[PDB]
């Protein structure tokens, strides 16, 4: 007479959530660690070799320790752009090395900077192809291979580059290899660019990497691990509070239709949000991932079409006096949406000097609108096209929602066209939206049409041109790359109005989507070995 | 061009009172505790003696074991009650002896058996007046002033009896040869009578009192000292958590103007609510008496009248939408006060299944505007009359906000019909806000109104008979004499609505206003010897 997804209870005990007393939560160590900084620090600016700083740079970044070095990292590639006029997109035609203008394209592009596709052009036999002379030299090759994923959609040399590289990175793993890590790096990154590679949780197994590195410095690898201890001790500090959160919601018991997920919905913000410095949005994400959750399953599992639409609708006139008129988990529920809300933003006004309870509130309400249309298709047995599900379904996955929430914790001020022209759902917002959408969907949609939930893009996609899935998995992968690129050029600007760490957070929700949707079940469903990153980012020390 | 309060800090620091945590939160503790009450219940119930049966009722009262001697306080009166027949509307002939039946007729009608003013009669004599003979008895003069506390206007007989044993024990306490240290409880109880002594914040001293007491137990004495400590604990803890929420609002540095007194605003709330289960009364109860203290702030002392009459009002309609409009200062101060109602409604719709948030909302609302208009009485010119003052004091004075607020969680189940008689505010809580007033205005008063505020009862009084401060003082005094009357009437009636614990708390924040304003300003400030009070009761351990 109500039906349940059948989530299975949280693998994280309160008591260890609670228990989780960290250890290098005291000073002494980062005062050691910040006394590295500096000999990196300077080890980086006193370094002659571009080439190595390039090498360097990209390697504290694989670490996080990209939060102290960060004017550095400027200091360095706006050089090597200037001292290499790199500005140009009329060539000069240098040959150049692969590796060395591969590496350059990518940090430069990464770091902003403006550096014409024709770079590569050097590298082209007379036919206009690649030079199957390159063929050979695997390090530039593997590293041009890994520049084309910053391209826009209008960058064939780029977008040819990739696909030169990707066939002979492939053999040479494909044969036994011309070593054996090098065999693995060109996996690991074959699996996964570096660009689409989020970085916190994945320092840990780069910076075991480092470490069995020969060049290697200990400054840094030494440094490296210190940091990667600090922080996860502070993140478990976060953990806490969430979960402090969570077990008040008590939705655990009063509201268990509910996957319970507390930990799971605070290690996405370990990848969201990478500057250290942003943790109450960490905190307060951790609360807001939960709610969605809730709200979702409410909207596709328990809660009937009447009742969804009652509780839709008291949302979008955010009437707490009728409060009690919708069933009673609904109570509950939007009682505990609008107690964070207005905690949250007092929070802001408290901090900021302003009252966001407006947007929050809107942010919900949209997503709750879009999950309605969801279910009423799926209800109404409606189902739809590729393009009308795409079109909820990046609002739905609530994307913007989180997205809209981070947005005013992450930034110091705003303006309020900052703020209405984020509300579009700016462009960057549905992008990033997107991927995460499209990596989720590819990821759970099985599950979603099959325990309940309307067909999701690979299914409508199936349905429309009536294809194998296998069409529809590459459609999708696809349309990804696709918004990726649309992503690149939206956050190396369009005078964007968002600030620096802001975007960021953005480009990174579509980095941790895909992470947590490479092998599968939901930011937590069922946690394959999502688990394993997640025990050894949040909880498990380095060595 | 803002008044100020002149205030000084909370006299205890954060880190102070983030810190403290004592030792016995330690659970064997309170076994060791836990076992001592099967013993002494043990020796309770074992007693023969019924005057030493009510001693002990007695000792085990203000010593602060009142909690796990429960249901056996209740039968050793029943059968008191019963055996000695005070049920009964005579017996008499000149029979009985002082102190026991003072003593007993004191603890019958504290728990609530009817006994009839009649009793003291056989003690009269030929003119239908006490018995000087009594001039000596004095354990039992002692006993009668002390029982002379719980009549009912009605009662001529012990008015006439706390006249008796007044003057002889000015006497007895005159002659510092009648013993010694007697002479101290005596005046003691001839300081406040047991009846109106809360006890919590009392029980260290009555404990080392039986302790060297000879004829004394030690396992009393030790289950009462372990005891003292165990609960002192769960104070500490509560303590923190209102200090948590404290730090939050941010008041301190952002709503300064208002006094911080929150371990103050706690430390009240360790009389009003004695039963040790009502953790989160309390604790919720230091948050709601601070946004009491601001909000009064914000209207006798920063605010302006225009900023006050939209204070006042959009509280009334309670909307933040048009949070928008108020001073920076009053809009933090609403949402915040929005949030706690919000916050606090959701644990009783999570526990209880309940959404009180319309009345605690109506709490805030009616407290708001009693505070408007004796804040228009002061920026316009009126100086009201004695009664018009005291009519609207009883409710400006917080008092119901404080109560309606508490009796939601102490009351496991209740009526919108017995809610209702509660919030036209029943007599019950109009009495007890009566006392907590007067008391304040009778302590308060000097800078009170000299640093500008309206005139308390004691200069309306004056005013009004153009009386000398004496007199009024006197008729004040004399009040509380009534409504406490008024109260025992209400507390031991008929057909209250009101559960034992909560109807509990009405008289006892009666208690606690008569020793915070017993030596002037107490709430916050001045708080003389109120400092070794709270410093005693929340953090200096006993023996
Ligand atoms: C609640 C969802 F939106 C999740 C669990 C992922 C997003 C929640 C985060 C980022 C904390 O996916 P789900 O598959 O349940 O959404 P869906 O109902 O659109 O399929
Ligand atoms: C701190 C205040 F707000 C009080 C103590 C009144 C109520 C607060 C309590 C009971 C802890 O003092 P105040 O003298 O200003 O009361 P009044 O302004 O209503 O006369
Ligand atoms: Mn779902
Ligand atoms: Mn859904
Ligand atoms: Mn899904
Ligand atoms: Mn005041
Ligand atoms: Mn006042
Ligand atoms: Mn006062």
């Amino acid at each position: 007479m109500r039906r349940s997804g059948n989530y299975n209870p949280s693998r994280w005990d309160v008591n260890f959530i609670q228990s989780l007393l960290s250890d290098y939560k005291e000073d002494k160590h980062v005062i050691r660690a910040s006394e590295l900084v500096t000999l990196v620090k300077m080890e980086l600016e006193k370094e002659t070799d571009q080439i190595r700083q390039l090498e360097l740079i990209d390697d504290l970044q694989r670490m996080g320790l990209s939060d102290h070095f960060q004017n550095e990292f400027k200091e360095i590639l706006s050089s090597i752009y200037l001292d290499h006029h790199y500005y140009k997109n009329p060539f000069p035609k240098e040959e150049r090395d692969l590796y060395s203008t591969s590496l350059a394209f990518r940090l430069l592009r990464e770091h902003g900077f403006q550096v014409a596709q024709e770079v590569f052009d050097s590298f082209k036999n007379e036919e206009g192809e690649f030079k199957e002379s390159l063929s050979d030299d695997t390090r530039g090759l593997l590293q041009l291979y890994e520049a084309s994923f910053l391209l826009t959609e209008g960058e064939t040399t780029l977008e040819s580059a990739r696909e030169f590289a990707t066939k002979f990175l492939e053999e040479k793993v494909n044969e036994g290899g011309v070593d054996g890590d090098l065999l693995t790096r060109i996996a690991y990154s074959l699996d996964i660019p570096l660009h689409w590679r989020i970085k916190r949780p994945n320092a840990p197994v780069w910076i075991e990497w480092y470490r069995k590195r020969p060049d290697m410095n200990p400054v840094v690898l030494e440094l490296a691990i210190l940091d990667l201890n600090i922080v996860q001790a502070q993140f478990q500090e976060e953990l806490k509070e969430s979960f402090r959160w969570w077990r008040n919601t008590g939705f655990v018991e009063k509201l268990p239709f509910a996957r319970d997920r507390l930990v799971e919905c605070y290690f996405w913000n370990t990848g969201i949000i990478e500057p250290r410095q942003h943790a109450s949005a960490r905190i307060m994400m951790g609360k807001v991932n939960a709610l969605i959750t809730v709200i979702d399953d409410i909207y596709d599992v328990y809660g009937t079409l009447e009742e969804l639409e009652q509780f839709t609708d008291l949302i979008r006139r955010w009437d707490i006096n009728s409060i009690d008129q919708l069933p009673d988990y609904m109570q509950l529920c939007f009682l505990a949406l609008n107690n964070f809300v207005d905690d949250t933003s007092y929070d802001v006004m408290k901090e900021k000097g302003v009252n966001v309870i407006p947007y929050l509130r809107q942010s919900w309400v949209d997503l709750a609108d879009k999950y309605m249309v969801e279910a009423r298709w799926f209800y109404g047995g409606h189902k739809p096209s590729l393009e009308e599900y795409l079109e909820n379904s990046w609002q739905s996955i609530s994307g913007p929602c989180m997205l809209t929430h981070i947005f005013f914790r992450v930034t110091d001020s705003f303006t309020k066209e900052t703020v209405d022209s984020l509300y579009k759902y700016h462009d960057l917002v549905r992008w990033s939206s997107f991927v995460l959408r499209l990596a989720d969907d590819l990821g759970t949609s099985v599950e979603e049409v099959s325990r309940g939930d309307v067909p999701k893009s690979l299914q409508c996609y199936m349905s429309d041109y009536n294809a194998s899935e296998a069409e529809a998995r590459k459609h999708v992968k696809w349309l990804i790359a696709e918004v990726w690129k649309k992503m690149n050029a939206e956050r190396v600007s369009k005078d964007s109005p968002f600030g620096k760490d802001f975007i960021g957070c953005a480009v990174d929700l579509g980095r941790m989507a895909q992470l947590m949707y490479h092998n599968g079940d939901g930011h937590g469903t069922q946690h394959p070995i999502i688990h394993q990153q997640m025990t050894r980012t949040l909880f498990e020390p380095f060595a």
